[PDB]
């Protein structure tokens, strides 16, 4: 079930921004990124990590023909990861747990056997000065629709963030919080 802060995208589509102070932009060896999701839809992307201006850097959490995967480019090429034997866009809630470790990468889905992908060529290392993380698809133009929950990346819960109005927060389009159990 949806656990923690949860957020509807509904039709027309909506985003939740995050963007770190100017001087205060991360950068990291290693990423842990955990979505919930429930979703029909066969393509979307759901959260995207970018580097500042200037730096190709990014990291893409997205469906692709009804399977959850991510993308990632750390200044070599782009490296995607895939649950490819599993349909996940079938309105269930599901979970997916992304590890980076340099050009390496983990992915998981619910509990099904974890994907490993190691880029055959060398890849660097670092994603370097992280400054926005970017929910809902919508400027991607792939615009997500359904449910969104327990985000995790890096230390930062970025669903809980906005939910207490976090300064660094902007919420557009249509969006909804969740609200609370009885």
């Amino acid at each position: 079930g949806h656990a923690g802060t949860t957020y509807i995208f509904s039709k027309g589509g909506g985003q939740i921004t995050y963007k770190w102070p100017p001087n205060d932009r991360p950068s990291t060896r290693a990423d842990r990124l955990a979505i919930g999701f429930s979703t029909v839809q066969k393509e979307a992307v759901l959260v995207r990590v970018d580097s500042s201006s200037g730096l190709g850097d990014y990291l893409e959490l997205h469906i692709h023909q009804g399977k959850i995967g991510v993308k990632f480019n750390v200044g070599t090429d782009d490296i995607a990861i895939e649950e490819s034997n599993a349909i996940i866009n079938d309105g269930k809630y599901h979970v997916v747990r992304f590890t980076r470790s340099g050009g390496n990468a983990t992915l998981q889905v619910d509990s099904w056997p974890v994907i490993e992908r190691y880029p055959a060529g060398r890849q660097l290392t670092i994603f370097n000065s992280q400054a926005t993380i970017i929910i809902g698809g919508k400027e991607q133009g792939q615009p997500f629709q359904g449910q969104l929950s327990g985000l995790y990346y890096n230390g930062l819960k970025v669903l809980n963030m906005a939910a207490e109005n976090d300064a660094n927060i902007a919420i557009v389009g249509n969006v909804r919080l969740v609200g609370e159990v009885p």
